[PDB]
DNA sequence: GGGGTGTGGTAG
DNA sequence: ATCGCTACCACACCCC
């Protein structure tokens, strides 16, 4: 299906993984707003809480071998190098089991990339994936996380990962035996609940130390590490961009900054709370600085005291970033449309309207091939965005496309040069039961 | 003090 | 072959 045949987009989204996720993480949110429309659902100043934040284990390739063909009824989910993935050459690895990972491999490699890691001999074995089997696992997943009645408030993170607080009376001695004793109960009845997927946990009394607490504890494993416990070998067991918020940027701002820190260790040794700021902003520089000390910032609480309003969605957009290859400007108008009306279904289904949208688009690098190493990438390319206030809310397809194709004139790229497509509304209004307006 | 725009970065 | 999405904080830099 080529980007011009109408069935594109659903072509498209039916096979993309990370379309996958981002829906299906979109969908555990309204879900939770629905099911907590009438409840407080909410921690308190006067909660001390413990946080199980709970992931199952290299998730795609679990599944996808639980699930697996005949033609794979020989592998060994213990013995091979297992990815999940389309393609054979410049296709990303979505996961990769624990035996590929101790070669190195990691999720978002290309296979190309992940082959070149294996001895003679070693064969990656590669999976397609069962996007259908990863729903109902993730279902039976958070079932089990409802049904164990141990948690206060069940947060999702992703279609496999969840942050659940339980709230500790001050009435109780809350002791790690009772907390091994939920980690492993928890574990247990995910492995009954999914038939044999396995769940790690990191249990803590902040955000980001169960969330290195879950590092930790991979594969197949948890660790309970509270503030109390913290020492030089816990940090010394962490990668810098183990911390939440530490991407591959940030990252080689504090190599640079710090003289290439090896752990978390290192770089709470070494760093001064200015200096981090000037290495990676204000804001990241105070996150990272109060989570070298185990402790969440302000924005990380939010979600604690005020789920309903972080989970609640404030734009809604969709992007296009492989498979552009239009001829003419009267193709590129036609897909703005189709990605138009698929938007506007959305934002119909939520029951809201759109009083500002964007359009953003990849174009070529001038000295970039017109074929990229990737099969239908984007290739090396350069980002223009230009948005839009439509000044009385909308949900009108004539008015938003009518816009979106103005927008994309305005930013002068040749439909051959094109290689990407975001559409966004990126301000929502509710619609109430009074619309009388002059 | 309040508003605005386009872009960087991260996560899963 | 191969399916490189998408929400949202933070930021720089502009206005008054
Ligand atoms: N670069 C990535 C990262 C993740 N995913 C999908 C596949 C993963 O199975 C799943 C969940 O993401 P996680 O980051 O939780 O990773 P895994 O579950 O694969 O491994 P881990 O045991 O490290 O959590 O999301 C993907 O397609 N591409
Ligand atoms: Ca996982
Ligand atoms: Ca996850
Ligand atoms: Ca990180």
């Amino acid at each position: 299906v080529a980007c011009d045949d109408p069935d594109f987009l659903t072509s498209y989204f039916a096979h993309s993984r990370l379309h996958h996720l981002s829906a299906w993480k979109a969908n555990l949110k309204d879900k939770f707003l629905n099911e907590n429309i009438h409840k407080y659902t909410k921690i308190t100043d006067k909660d001390t809480y413990i946080i199980f934040h709970i992931d199952f284990d290299c998730f795609f390739a679990t599944v996808a071998y639980l699930c697996r063909s005949s033609s794979f009824s020989a592998c060994d989910f213990k013995r091979d190098p297992i990815v999940v993935c389309h393609g054979t050459k410049n296709s990303d690895i979505a996961s990769c089991n624990y035996v590929a990972r101790s070669y190195g491999i990691k999720n978002g490699m290309w296979v190309s990339q992940a082959e070149k890691m294996l001895p003679n001999g070693i064969k990656l074995i590669s999976l397609p994936y069962t996007f259908e089997q990863f729903q109902l696992k993730s279902e039976a997943f958070y079932s089990t996380l409802k049904r164990l009645n141990i948690f206060n408030l069940i947060l999702p993170i992703s279609i496999d990962e969840a942050v659940c607080v339980r709230i500790i009376p001050d009435n109780i001695h809350n002791t790690n035996t009772l907390n091994a004793r939920l980690c492993e109960e928890i574990r247990q009845e995910i492995f009954q609940g999914t038939n044999g997927c396995t769940v790690s946990i990191g249990c803590s009394d902040s955000l980001v130390l169960a969330a290195l607490a879950l590092k930790m504890a991979k594969p197949n494993g948890y660790n309970i590490t509270f503030k109390s416990n913290l020492s030089e070998e816990f940090w010394s067991s962490f990668k810098l961009d183990d911390l939440p918020g530490v991407g591959h940027s940030t990252l080689s701002r504090l190599e640079s900054t710090f003289d290439s820190p090896h752990s978390l260790n290192d770089l709470r040794k070494r760093y001064t709370l200015d200096a981090l700021k000037a290495s990676v902003g204000s804001k990241l520089g105070m996150k990272i600085h109060l989570a070298l000390q185990g402790q969440d910032d302000e924005e990380s609480l939010k979600i604690l005291y005020d789920p309903k309003e972080v989970l609640q969605r404030k734009s809604l957009s969709i992007d296009i970033n492989w498979g552009i290859r239009f001829k003419n400007i009267t193709q590129v108008d036609l897909f703005i449309e189709r990605g138009c009306q698929y938007l506007l279904e959305k934002l119909n289904e939520i029951n809201k309207t759109t009083s500002q949208i964007t359009l953003k688009l990849m174009r070529r690098c001038k000295d970039a091939p017109i074929e990229p190493p990737k099969y239908m990438g984007m290739g090396r390319c350069d980002s223009f965005s230009r948005s839009s206030r439509l000044g009385i809310p909308t949900n009108e397809f004539g008015i938003i496309a009518t816009e979106m194709k103005s927008l994309y004139r305005t930013l002068g790229c040749p439909p051959m040069e094109l290689r990407g497509l975001a559409l966004q509304f990126n301000k929502l209004v509710d619609v109430g039961p009074d619309n009388n307006q002059l």
